[PDB]
Parts: structure tokens; sequence; C-alpha cells
């Protein structure tokens, strides 16, 4: 429930010198409220129907955990996929909902949400600061990059 | 709400020798009213639908923060991309909306804000007068680049 917005810099060029980068977070109160009741964290990214983007399929995205001392306690890579729809429901749902989307109400996107871990910040006494968040492609397009710490526990 | 209105001096080619220029900025009165009460910036970037900017994808800008003494104080680079559209619904949307259009009330172009700092100038000793803005492309094409002081905590 608290949404938590962050700033992928995407490796200084269009062509793949290494990944997009990643990890700034700051909630002290909210690192606790996880720890305390073993909350779980979610990310969310924002990504619209480019060709780029129908092209590109499967893609891996990985993250960090590395507590106040800054020692790495969790480690987790993870699978993610757009929605795929054929182009003949794509024109369809053009056609249809057109006046959504002449109106801007409506904007051509998919929101992927991709769970991440399902449990608190491994203990009491460090728990995790920043999450070294890294999207395993280059040819990803995307207008915005999302956490959730979610309080479920 | 204070606009500020900057001469993005496209690097004196069409090719890339190097990359985009800028840093013109001076409002005292604002600087000492963003540090005394925490104001942040957002620069904002008028472009339109050309077949060159859409072929453009997504692109990074960054900008800096060098002080009355000039000295770096702050140094973020931010990823920014087009509001993706359709072709058919750029199609739809070119033949309702067509005699705005043609009136030139509408005109083709977008405006893409990108959030680049959220907190003050660092200090009240030595805050920060001009800000060091490039974007890492060469294919982009725009009409105009405006920084927003806003004075918004």
């Amino acid at each position: 429930r608290p949404v938590h917005m962050q700033f992928k810099t995407c490796l200084e060029t269009s062509t793949p010198c290494t990944f997009p980068h990643a990890h700034v977070s700051l909630t002290k109160k909210q690192q606790l409220l996880m720890v305390g009741q073993a909350y779980k964290v979610i990310v969310n990214i924002d990504m619209p129907e480019s060709p780029q983007n129908l092209e590109l399929g499967m893609f891996m995205v990985c993250a960090e955990m590395r507590d106040y001392d800054s020692m790495l306690r969790g480690h987790s890579c993870r699978s993610a996929m757009m929605r795929y729809r054929s182009p003949l429901i794509r024109m369809i749902s053009t056609w249809v909902l057109s006046p959504l989307y002449v109106l801007g109400w409506k904007e051509e996107f998919q929101q992927v949400p991709v769970e991440i871990f399902s449990r608190y910040l491994e203990e009491r006494q460090h728990p995790i600061t920043d999450v070294y968040v890294e999207i395993q492609s280059q040819k990803i397009q995307f207008y915005t990059v999302t956490l959730h710490i979610v309080a479920d526990f």
C-alpha cells in the first residue's frame, strides 16, 4: 500500500553498455513495520505497446537486499513478460474503446506487477534499506518503475 | 510555478559531436526561496510527433547542481520517453479533432515533464546558481526546454 518511486537510469546509452540501474529507497518506519509484521514487496513496471516492446517477449528482473550495514541479505531474480494480445484483439479493442483513447483516459500501456519477495527483511537487528534492482534487457521501453512494500503477511 | 527558459545548444552539428549543452539559470531570490522552503525542480521538454522523434523511444536526461562557489553539489540522471500512441489512435485523433489542428489550436506535440529533484539546494551557505542539463541522445527533436523550480515541498 505505500508506493515507492524509483529512477531507473538507462545505462547512459540506448546501446547496452551494462544494464539499467537503481536502488533509491528510504522508509525506515516502513522498514521496521515490514520486519515486525512480516510484510512483502512487489515491483510494478508501466510499459507501452511499442513494437520494440512487443518484440521483447520474456525478460528477467532481479533485486537485492542490502541492510543498514550494507550487507547483502537477500537476492532474487524474477521472470517477467507482457500480457500478450493478438493483433486482431488489439484492433478490436482499439475500435471499440476508441473515444476513451482519443480523450486520453486509457493510455495503451500495461501495468506488469512482478512479485519479488514474500517475507520480511531477514532480522530485526539490521533490516534492509535499499533494493538494487536491474532489468536483464536493453530493448525494454517503459514509463516508470514503482515498488510496493505492501502490508501483506 | 516560476518558469525558466533555456537555450539548449544542439552541439554545432546534426551529427553527434558531443551532446546538447545548457546551464543558463539566475533567479537568486527564487534560489533562496527554494532553499528556505525546500522546493524542487522539474524540466519540461516540448517535442513533436516526428518520425525521427517516434523512432527514438527511451532516452536519458541528466542535470547537475553547481553552487555560488561553482562546486558540484548534486547530480541526477533521469529516464524519459514519449507517451506512445498506436498509429491507429493517431489517425483517429487526427480525423476526430481535425478542425483544431487545421486552425492551429492543438499542434501535434507533447509536453514531457521529467522530475529531476525533490528537495532544496543542499545548504543555506552556498545554494545552486545554474543547472548543467544534457540529453543523452542526438536523434531527439524538440521545440523548447523549460525548467520549473516549483514551489512544492
